[PDB]
């Protein structure tokens, strides 16, 4: 892969939960886009179950004709940070979900995945 | 300022709506965190009222010990794009709101301000 962020999305796209989980450092956090904190902090032990959930949601939206698009990661001037823009589109192209992840890396592992999404409210 | 992004947050914090507005290109869009799009698109003519609404929003949080923090922009490898992380916090430090802006700049003006915020919830399902 071109980077550990590329590896994470490539594993996910493959359904390799274990491969994606291994992209995270043992002290990593996933800062979810919704929750009381605001957002929600998931530690590495808690992340694997999130990846299982996401794999089954991915297959369910695909069966409805939806298309999940993850843009190529763009690194910041700080090379240990990068953003990944993403969206969910109906089959014709309409966007129903859109967000961005801010990654923090350390020593080739993901240390923070900070997830944001538009509120279609 | 050290960039038009620095200028924008300097002028907004002063309540200088006109100065903050002038940071936007005439064809700029402010993509708000919430709406049906998802998010909500504001063109430059609609941004000024948003800036006034936000200006009286700031007074009401200011008038309650709440402080907003806007981090220095960090640019992408595309030097016309940058992220600004931000947070609103109570006096005692509790985080009330937190988000990130993705800026697209062009010819020294803001072309896109793409706003994302964490959703404060007990749970999503
Ligand atoms: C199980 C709940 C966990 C999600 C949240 O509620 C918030 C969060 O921070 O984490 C998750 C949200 C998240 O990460 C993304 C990228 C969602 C995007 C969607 O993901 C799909 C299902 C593909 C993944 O396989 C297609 C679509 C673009
Ligand atoms: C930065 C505004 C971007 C907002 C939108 O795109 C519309 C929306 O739905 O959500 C976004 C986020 C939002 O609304 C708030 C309230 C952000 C913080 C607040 O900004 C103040 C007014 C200072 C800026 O001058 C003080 C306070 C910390």
């Amino acid at each position: 892969a071109k980077s550990v962020i590329h590896q994470f999305f490539e594993s996910g796209a493959k359904g390799d939960v274990d491969g994606a989980w291994a992209c995270f450092a043992d002290d990593a956090v996933w800062l979810a886009s919704e929750g009381p904190e605001p957002g929600r902090t998931y530690t590495k032990t808690e992340i694997r179950d999130l990846l299982v959930q996401l794999d089954e949601m991915a297959r369910t939206v695909r069966a409805q004709g939806m298309d999940g698009v993850f843009e190529e990661p763009v690194f910041l001037t700080d090379p240990d940070k990068a953003v990944v823009e993403w969206s969910l589109r109906k089959a014709d192209g309409e966007v129903v979900d859109r967000g961005i992840d801010l990654f923090t890396l350390r020593d080739g592992k993901i240390l923070v995945k900070d997830v944001f999404r538009k509120a279609k409210l």
